[PDB]
């Protein structure tokens, strides 16, 4: 019997398997419970830990998905269906992962945690796309990955009641969190080097465990990758979220008429319903039409967020913490397809003036019209005021602008300024096996498959020099988990990243080429969103 | 006895004087009357024609400038005095010029007719840089140059009333062009090939005429150098204009303490002071700190203008007609020492961040600090908000666009749109001899040198190649005046000059190096000026 794939825990011994990569094994723990399965009357409440068991877990395969919103918007698609659940759905999901290095570390080794994105209704742990083996066959880390409750079972919120608090989702995180300080160890991981990163979603559940002081002594570093909490998307405020849940127990037939409707009625008749009923009408109860826009979000409670992530990061004394942060080179032309007039992935969506600015206020929903003349100012080429192929660009910039680049960046200057260490990056090569047409350029989330190393999966079709770019990223990641600085320790010869800082503001390109440093993450359009258009809005 | 210094007009005749240039002489008849001395109770009325007179008046000088103020900002300045009258000041001034070529031309010649600048509140056609010879010798054109009242005795309007109806010094202008058809054939020049040109407020005075139906039959043609009747300072409204001759009256004791109030005591007491008491209090009636902003200007009646440059110009249609427009490189940077706090002609004018904000207040007044915050936002690179090189140039910028070149771009695109063939250039050349900071660029009023022929006088230390380059503009000048196009109009191998259209917006750049066609006058910063924050003043 191969003792590394024996393993004991506080809960009770796992088996685990080993994986195969082209430079050696890893031995992988996979579905292990870090939580009570929240069924039943737990349905909506925060997570209990998992109770200790007897006999050996097999820790072999994935566990199931949380229930969550299916994309059937391209059937058969490679760039959606990637994204789907490759397990079947259940709510007895509050399983993570662990990846740890073939030879068992006899040393203490940093632990890297990946929180997965999906606009916190979608997204799973066992996604190919997040197979840590090629990860920690290279760089010798060791990596967890968790699955948390997405939708209205992670996020719906009647605030104020026992019922349904809210954010049970972040919890599950946290839970995972304590999990590995407590366990992390019987792995050959480091619990006092724990570097957190997530991607879209998982940056802003990475920034708001940041801002959340109990979640803030489980982990060292952070990395944001295209998301931050203090967007106008990662967030939510208490009526807002009433009315959703509210919302959403009408369509389900909740209360039955005409029975009383207070918040322990109603969430015990949502309890009640079969959670597919739950998901078939999450997307009912978004106010109005919109992009980048989602139902059930993390909700501002003064719970697990004292106030607003935007009040918390400006108030925040972020001395002796390093963060790695960074966004795509085109971060808005996915989300263009899902609702903006004119947009087909399968043509060249090369729309007219009129579906730019119809796009705009479905693009920057809930705004006056004051506020969508000024957006359509600041976006318009007014030597070419009709040019499709511009039209197309500024859209897409004002998506990826107002909802990841401009938070990260307002983010990223208020944490180096506040005495943090940050380092900002924008990567800007597109996969050679991308599947979304090239007028998308580098979307939304197509960096993930670069940083968890998959170019060296043999059976995939990766070119030779992007699997020695995603060596580079694997490395910079790594470094920067075990000292806090993507740079190479004792190697002059490569091209330095130098940190950001709120005046000079300089970050680095990530591609096929060697790093090249910038300045500016984008400074006068997010100088437009930051500064001018909540004085627009306030003053009315 | 030259007997070509001696000519006939309607009124009687004169005897003109023989000027020299270094490419043969000129006949000059300076000093014409076209109107009876506005004194006494003529002072704020419309000018009456010169009544015939008997003998030969002598044409031989320049006669006296208008009553105005004098600046005194930097006595012994020449970059100040050039501008100052050289001429005694007084009421009896409505007189004009004609330089016509030696030996007079035989065939009808087309006539160029100057408009002198100064914010309507000064300016003089006897100014050394307006002389005509070198222009008249060079391109054997006919140009005519009158004086115009400037002030309060030009522009005090107490509207309605009949004994201050506003304007007068338009109506001066307009005398002048009815003399130019009624008698220019007298000096070989062809009444029915008419061309004005004005620089500033001159510019300004142009685009009234085309605006107005009684002066556009006298003219077909029209060059506005760095002036637009549509800007924000070329116009003001009824009832401020009765309040700025009103605080006037005050301010010079009128009326008597006690005595009635109506218009007619009110200029009545007005006509009594002495010229000069009415200048020494003429920056006293403006409303708040400013730069570009004069007190008395044209008024919008219902009479000289129907209606608001501005309402008028979108309702025109200018088939037919030909325009050439254009800027100088550095617009606002004149303005800058007489108001903006930090600026001095004498040093290099390093402003701070606060004073870059107090100057936006000054050179953009009376607007709300919303607005403001807005015109902040455009001019600031935030990549380096406080740099004071560019605080200096960004505050250029401000005051340059906001008063010339934006309303210049407005003008000349919608002339063009609604069926004027029009073009448009920027002048980027800076002359040698200025006397201006070198931090200044290419100020507000350098163009008009070169434009005259200034370089080619042997008591000048201008270089070749500027001797040179004043001839080009010359020829420029004049082909348009002959033809309505400042091509050659055949070389072909001379780069050629494209009209400014509303879509391509094709401009040219005029110095030292070959005419080179570039695109959009200040696109972006125009459309925020023209578009953008007219509806933010609107909401308020
Ligand atoms: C690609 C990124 C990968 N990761 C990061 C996981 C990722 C990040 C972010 C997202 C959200 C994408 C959306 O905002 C679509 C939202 C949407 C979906 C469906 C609908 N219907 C109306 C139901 C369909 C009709 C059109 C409307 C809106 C997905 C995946
Ligand atoms: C240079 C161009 C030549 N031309 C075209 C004739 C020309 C065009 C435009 C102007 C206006 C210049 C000003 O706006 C000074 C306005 C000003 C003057 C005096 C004052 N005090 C308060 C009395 C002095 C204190 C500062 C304030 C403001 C001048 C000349």
């Amino acid at each position: 019997e191969d003792a590394e794939l024996l393993v004991t825990v506080r809960g009770g011994r796992l088996r685990g398997i080993r994986l195969k990569t082209p430079g050696g094994p890893v031995s992988a723990f996979l579905g292990i419970p870090f939580a009570e399965p929240p069924m039943g009357p737990r349905r909506f409440l925060p997570p209990e830990p998992k109770q200790p068991w007897s006999g050996v877990v097999d820790a072999t395969t994935f566990q199931s998905v949380c229930y969550q919103y299916v994309d059937t918007l391209y059937p058969g698609f490679e760039g959606t269906e990637m994204w789907n659940p490759n397990r079947e759905l259940s709510e007895d999901c509050l399983y993570l992962n662990v990846w740890t290095p073939y030879p068992r570390p006899t040393s203490p080794t940093p632990v890297l945690v990946w929180i997965y994105g999906g606009g916190f209704y979608s997204g799973a742990s066992s996604l190919d796309v997040y197979d840590g083996r090629f990860l920690v066959q290279a760089e010798r880390t060791v990596l967890v990955s968790m699955n948390y409750r997405v939708g209205a079972f992670g996020f719906l919120a009647l605030p104020g009641s026992r019922e349904a608090p809210g954010n049970v989702g972040l919890l599950d995180q946290r839970l995972a969190l304590q999990w590995v300080q407590e366990n992390v160890a019987a792995f050959g991981g480091d619990p006092t080097s724990v570097t957190l990163f997530g991607e879209s979603a998982g940056a802003a559940s990475v920034g708001m465990h940041l801002l959340s002081p109990p979640s803030r002594g489980l982990f060292h570093r952070a990395v944001l990758q295209s998301g931050a909490p203090n967007g106008p998307w990662a967030t939510v405020g208490m009526g807002e979220a009433r009315r959703r849940a509210t919302q959403l127990a009408h369509l389900v037939g909740c209360p039955p008429g005409g029975t009383g409707g207070n918040d322990t009625e109603l969430v015990a008749c949502l309890r009640t319903r079969p959670a597919q009923v739950l998901v078939n009408h999450e997307w009912h109860v978004l106010p109005q039409e919109s992009v980048f826009r989602f139902s059930f979000v993390p909700v501002v409670d003064g719970d697990f967020l004292s106030d607003t992530p935007e009040a918390l990061i400006n108030a925040g004394d972020f001395h002796g913490l390093q963060v790695l942060v960074g966004v795509v080179k085109d971060e808005g032309s996915y989300f263009l397809v899902y609702g903006a007039p004119g947009f087909s992935k399968d043509n060249e969506s090369l729309i007219s003036r009129a579906e730019f600015l119809a796009g705009v206020r479905v693009g920057v929903p809930q705004v006056s019209d004051l506020a969508a003349e000024a957006v359509v100012l600041h976006y318009t080429d007014w030597l070419h005021p009709e040019d499709p192929a511009r039209l197309r660009e500024a859209l897409s910039d004002v998506v990826g602008d107002h909802n990841v680049v401009c938070p990260v960046a307002q983010l990223a200057g208020r944490l180096a300024a506040q005495g943090a260490r940050v380092y900002a990056y924008v990567f800007e090569h597109r996969a050679s096996t991308l599947s979304w047409p090239l007028w998308m350029g580098v979307p939304h989330g197509y960096e993930i498959e670069f940083i968890f190393g998959i170019p060296l999966d043999p059976s995939r079709n990766y070119t030779a020099e992007e699997k020695i770019f995603a060596q580079r990223l694997m490395r910079y990641w790594a470094n920067f988990a075990r000292t806090g600085d993507p740079n190479e320790p004792r190697d002059p010869k490569a091209p330095q990243w130098p940190p950001y800082t709120a005046g000079a503001q300089q970050y680095v390109s990530l591609d096929l080429r060697p790093l090249e440093v910038r300045r500016g993450l984008r400074a006068q359009a997010c100088a437009f969103w930051n500064r001018f258009l909540p004085k627009l809005l306030s003053a009315t």
